């Protein structure tokens, strides 16, 4: 019997280190074990399509990592995907799964733990605000202040204020935090009088006038081909989570910082899932793996070689920053600190919301950065299309 297990780590350890870190993991779980073998299955492209093009004719991946992707809606429905939660209680794993177990559950249900928790503030150059004259994220009190940093900065050319495209949910995300109202919105799946709902609409509006704002020309693409222009100081500000240091921490003009209003994003993503339809060998391997991806030892490689923040609980992040002489470790710890600290934290859309929510606000903020795109009606006909799925 072969357990196959996809994940997202393809890449050359020249261009990603990271990847090859993983997937030193993933085969030596591999060798570690039996009657039934681990096939880890480095994914070049879109893991959701591994997902969705099983869910479609009834089956699920034996193994998926979603890396921050939300499960299928209509797995669960269908029961394509296991509840992960009897083997973590029954197994004492609360700890090493940490904020998955809270915010993952689903009607007391778990069907998706990530090892790495989708923990994200914002990155920005402090050489570029500096010269602009600009209020640094630690000043942006209100969006004003943000919009008002952002407009200096563009007064100066070699740069753009930000990439817009998948980022720009971000900004979405955390300024309808900044409301009471917006923070329960972000509490439970999304509703037609939530989408219809001022806080809702004003958040849509505040977000696509500041695109626009940003340039038509700066909003094709996703937070990985914003990276690059940002190590290389061709932008001011890059909305990405903590797991971005080890790229970050090569150039050091750029420095961790949160959302207007003290906000920040603090949830877990999607992660490990596992099919309903196996035999009882595979399954209790699957299970095995989630326990050994969530074990003390691999998540302290997970904060020390992978720079990303651990899901286990008893891995001490600021005790390991403190005694760590790595440039890449001490702004992670530096990030992770500002997170855990925020005013007020909220989950991703993602999550919360589902896959389906997410490509939909990120498609209509991408399309808004249009300069003949009325703010008014696009927000208007953006809740229209929220609505109808
Ligand atoms: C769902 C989502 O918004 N994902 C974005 C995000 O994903 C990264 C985080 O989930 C992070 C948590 O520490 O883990 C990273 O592995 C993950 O990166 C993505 O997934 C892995 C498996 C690889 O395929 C990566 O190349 C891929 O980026 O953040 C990235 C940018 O850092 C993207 O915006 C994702 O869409």
């Amino acid at each position: 019997e072969v357990l196959e297990f996809y994940h997202g780590y393809h890449h050359s350890e020249d261009e990603w280190p990271v990847a090859k870190t993983m997937r030193d993991l993933y085969d030596k779980f591999a060798e570690e074990h039996s009657g039934v073998e681990f096939k880890p299955t480095p994914v070049n492209g879109d893991l959701k399509d591994i997902m969705n093009n099983k869910v479609a004719s009834g089956e699920f991946p034996d193994v998926i990592d979603l890396a921050g992707n939300a499960v299928s809606l209509a797995a669960i429905e269908q029961k394509l995907v296991l509840d992960l939660k009897p083997y973590i209680d029954s197994n004492k794993l609360e700890k090493n799964v940490g904020l998955n177990y809270k915010q993952n559950q689903k009607d007391g249900k778990i069907y998706t733990v990530h090892e790495q928790l989708f923990t994200m503030g914002l990155w920005y150059n402090k050489d570029i605000f500096a010269k602009a004259g600009a209020k640094t994220p630690d000043q942006w009190n209100t969006w004003d202040d943000f919009t008002q940093a952002m407009a200096s900065i563009r007064k100066q050319d070699g740069v753009y204020a930000f990439g817009a495209g998948e980022p720009s949910i971000r900004l979405f995300n955390t300024v309808l935090g900044t409301t009471e109202n917006g923070r329960k919105l972000l509490d439970k799946p999304l509703t037609k009088e939530g989408i219809e709902s001022k806080e809702f609409a004003d958040a849509l509006k505040m977000v696509m006038k500041e695109i626009q704002a940003n340039g038509s020309k700066n909003a094709g693409g996703d937070a990985n081909a914003y990276s690059k222009d940002f190590q290389e100081g061709k932008s001011a500000v890059f909305f990405n989570g903590v797991w971005a240091s080890g790229e970050m921490s090569k150039n050091p003009s750029l420095a961790p910082g949160i959302y207007p209003a003290g906000v920040a994003i603090s949830s877990s993503g999607g992660g490990i899932t596992i099919s309903s339809k196996m035999s009882e060998a595979k399954q209790k391997l699957a299970l095995e793996f989630l326990k050994y991806m969530t074990s003390d030892d691999v998540q302290k490689v997970i904060f020390e070689k992978v720079g990303a923040n651990p899901s286990n609980e008893n891995v001490n992040v600021k005790e390991l920053s403190e005694k760590s002489s790595e440039a890449t470790t001490k702004i992670l710890g530096q990030a992770i600190t500002q997170v855990k600290n925020a005013k007020a934290v909220v989950p991703t859309v993602s999550d919360v919301w589902g896959g389906d929510v997410h490509t939909a606000i990120i498609n209509a903020l991408t399309e808004s950065a249009a300069e003949n795109v009325d703010v008014d009606q696009k927000v208007k006909s953006t809740q229209d299309v929220l609505k109808s799925l």
